[PDB]
């Protein structure tokens, strides 16, 4: 029903989706010059990120993202709760475009963004019961540029998009190490308050986007950009532009987990 452009895009979700209009919402642009660094933000830790099960993963075209499922076997050590992996997607605008990440730091967007979600298996039991409560998750947001090379981690994914052009096909993905889809340096990030950054928008994320960003060539770009369709069948339209506008920070405070020389904001 929703979609991101149109009579039910974007810019109406608040319509029939009240959460999509309140005040703590994702994605957001996180300037550097008024984040407050915390000490106490402890290393992720993601664990069993190398070996994501023995058996195939499902890769799923749901008309909105490229959705691959992991096991709950995968989880982070270094939150507030044991966070437990279950699927991971991406966001992407459109050949001969600029953006597509939905996060941008220093109002500065890059070709796509990475989601790996997670929900709280202390306090839930699934996805979907943790996606209405506080905290109930955890998404790691990894904002891709493109770098002069093949990126081999994400073609372990890109190469499968045809196989999936259609809204609700499915195909299998072989295990691979997916610590390998994070960029350089896991102990700079920044960590806020959010919410689901598509209907029902529930403000339910513990967000943590990485300070560096992860690469894939041009033209690992260009196939992630017009590979899929948002249809189940002809007519065909490419599934492009899938990343939400900026939501207002509202006051809200975004924490980094490091500081360096020349940082905009001190000890
Ligand atoms: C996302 O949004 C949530 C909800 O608003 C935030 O969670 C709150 O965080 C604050 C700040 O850390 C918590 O308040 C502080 O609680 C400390 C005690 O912590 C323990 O007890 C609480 C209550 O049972 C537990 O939630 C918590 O897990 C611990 O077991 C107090 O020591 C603090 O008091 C000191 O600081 C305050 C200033 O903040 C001074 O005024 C006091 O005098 C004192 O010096 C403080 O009260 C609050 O409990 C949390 N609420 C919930 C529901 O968890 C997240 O922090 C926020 N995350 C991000 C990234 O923004
Ligand atoms: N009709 C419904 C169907 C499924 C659900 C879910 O359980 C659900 C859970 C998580 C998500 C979701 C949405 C966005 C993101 S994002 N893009 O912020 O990483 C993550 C999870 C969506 C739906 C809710 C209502
Ligand atoms: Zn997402």
């Amino acid at each position: 029903h929703w979609t991101y452009e149109g009579p039910h895009g974007q810019d109406h979700w608040p319509a029939s989706y009240p959460e999509c209009g309140n005040n703590a919402q994702s994605p957001i642009d996180i300037q550097t010059d008024s984040v407050t660094f915390d000490p106490d933000l402890p290393a992720l830790q993601p664990h069993g990120y190398d070996q994501p099960g023995t058996e195939p993963l499902d890769l799923h075209n749901n008309g909105h993202t490229v959705q691959l499922s992991l096991p709950s076997t995968l989880y982070l050590g270094g939150l507030p709760r044991k966070y437990v992996a279950a699927q991971l997607h991406l966001h992407w605008g459109q050949k001969g475009s600029p953006g597509g990440s939905e996060h941008q730091i220093n109002s500065e967007a890059t070709f796509a963004e990475l989601h790996i979600v997670h929900y709280d298996s202390d306090s839930y039991d699934s996805l979907s019961e943790a996606a209405e409560r506080p905290q109930g998750l955890a998404v790691l947001g990894i904002l891709i540029e493109v770098g002069e090379t093949k990126n081999i981690a994400y073609e372990h994914i890109l190469s499968h998009l045809h196989e999936v052009r259609h809204k609700d096909q499915k195909t299998s993905v072989p295990p691979f190490n997916l610590r390998e889809l994070l960029p350089k340096q896991l102990g700079q990030y920044f960590r806020y308050n959010g919410s689901l950054t598509t209907p029902p928008c529930y403000q339910s994320v513990l967000w943590t986007v990485f300070y560096r960003r992860s690469q894939i060539s041009m033209e690992q770009l260009e196939k992630l950009q017009g590979t899929l369709f948002s249809t189940e069948e002809e007519p065909s339209k490419l599934l492009v532009q899938n990343y939400r506008a900026l939501q207002p920070l509202n006051q809200r405070m975004v924490f980094a987990s490091f500081i360096q020389a020349g940082s905009s904001y001190t000890t």
